[PDB]
DNA sequence: CCAGTATTACTTTT
DNA sequence: AGTAATACTGGTAA
């Protein structure tokens, strides 16, 4: 008995002809923009308000990223296109030459490190709306408007501009409004009330935020193409902190992690893996997915779920909670999860054949 | 030319 | 409020 069985997939959003179909994916987590409007303010930030990001439990790693971080996205469309459909709406899997690949809240922890542990009591009434009321009269609040009045904002003791500052962070890498332009949506509305708490602010799991954030887009997106991807040069949008999914591809599958990874000179080994690893240059501002692809060849060495190294236990010990926690009943996951936790692969060998013939020989 | 990015215009919903 | 079209960036390759 070689273990317990492991189903295929209900469905997929995507028939494997969608797999050699580019696009072009449009970012909302303006990482390089923050760092830059933060350093160039005309009053400078004060120690304390560097520090407060720079040693910030989640957000501290934001600056391990390499300068002027550009986001690479084909391998998380790589992903996007063999999205299963399965039940569970926390957990996302996509399946990957017949290997399933879980993209959870502990995986968004790992990559990120930041604190990904149960919401507080109560959390949703924490701030007030004083601190938005002092400076912003009624209306839509614009991302743009935040950076404004931050780059305006006149330095004083009380820390009020560290509360613009975290607002602006918030509403540019975390929780992101799509639309930009004289009617840009109105930014996030829990982030404009919290951004009042700044000791609120330091410890909120932030990354259960950002992951539950980006459990939105992944939804949105999959129903915006309804398993069709269109021939057009106009980029799909999909807001949020992507970086967990644009490495997710690269930390399970070694041969993509040889080809497109470089361990990062000096980085600390207790980070998030986004801090320890960096993409390689290419021909290009991001990887083709005609690169993906290809490299993707025949390989059979796929990680479901993507397993810590020693170093980086305490990490996910302090990060996450050991509260897996409650989703719908899913008897293909389930049985994915019970092969699993036994030390044995997955591995759906007419779907692996599929993939190689639609990606190596189509 | 390209993928990532920023911006403006047109469509759908309400 | 949502989506599509257009244009800009900083490269590479022809
Ligand atoms: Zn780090």
């Amino acid at each position: 008995f070689q273990g317990s069985h492991a189903m295929q997939p209900l469905g997929m959003y995507f028939p494997a002809s969608e797999y050699t179909k580019k696009m072009k994916l449009a970012t909302r987590c303006y990482i390089s923009e923050v760092l830059k409007t933060f350093a160039d303010l005309e009053h400078p930030l004060t120690n304390v308000e560097k520090n407060y990001f720079m040693e910030h439990p989640s957000f501290k790693h934001i600056y391990h990223l390499p300068s002027g971080y550009t986001h690479k996205l084909m391998g998380m469309w790589m992903l996007f296109l063999r999205t299963a459909s399965i039940e569970k709406k926390k957990e996302v899997w996509f399946v990957v030459n017949g290997v399933p690949i879980r993209y959870g809240i502990r995986e968004h922890a790992l990559i990120s490190g930041f604190n990904c542990k149960a919401y507080p009591a109560n959390y949703q009434s924490a701030g007030n709306m004083n601190f938005a009321n002092r400076y912003f009269k009624t209306g839509v609040i614009r991302r743009e408007d935040v950076k404004t009045k931050l780059m305006e904002m006149e330095p004083a003791r009380s820390k009020d501009r560290l509360r613009m500052a975290v607002l602006y962070f918030l509403t540019s890498i975390i929780a992101v409004p799509t639309k930009t332009g004289e009617r840009a949506s109105p930014i996030d509305d829990f982030c404009v009330r919290a951004a009042s708490d700044l000791t609120f602010c330091k410890t909120f799991p932030w990354g259960r935020y950002s992951f539950e954030y980006m459990l939105k887009s992944i939804s949105h997106t999959l129903d915006h193409f309804n398993g069709v991807v269109p021939n057009t040069q106009s980029p799909w949008p999909v807001p949020g902190f992507c970086v967990p999914l644009e490495f997710l591809a690269f930390e399970a599958i070694p041969s993509l992690r040889e080809r497109f990874i470089e361990e990062k000179e000096g980085s600390h080994a207790g980070c998030p893996r986004m801090c320890k690893v960096s993409f390689k240059r290419t021909e290009m501002k991001g990887f083709t997915l005609e690169q993906i692809n290809h490299v993707l060849g025949t390989t059979e060495v796929i990680e479901s779920i993507i397993r810590e190294k020693a170093e980086e236990v305490p990490l996910l010990a302090e990060i996450t909670g050991v509260e897996d926690d409650v989703d719908k009943h899913d008897v293909v996951v389930d049985s994915w999860m019970k092969r699993l936790g036994q030390g044995r692969e997955i591995r759906f060998e007419e779907v692996y054949n599929e993939d190689v013939h639609a990606r190596m020989e189509a």
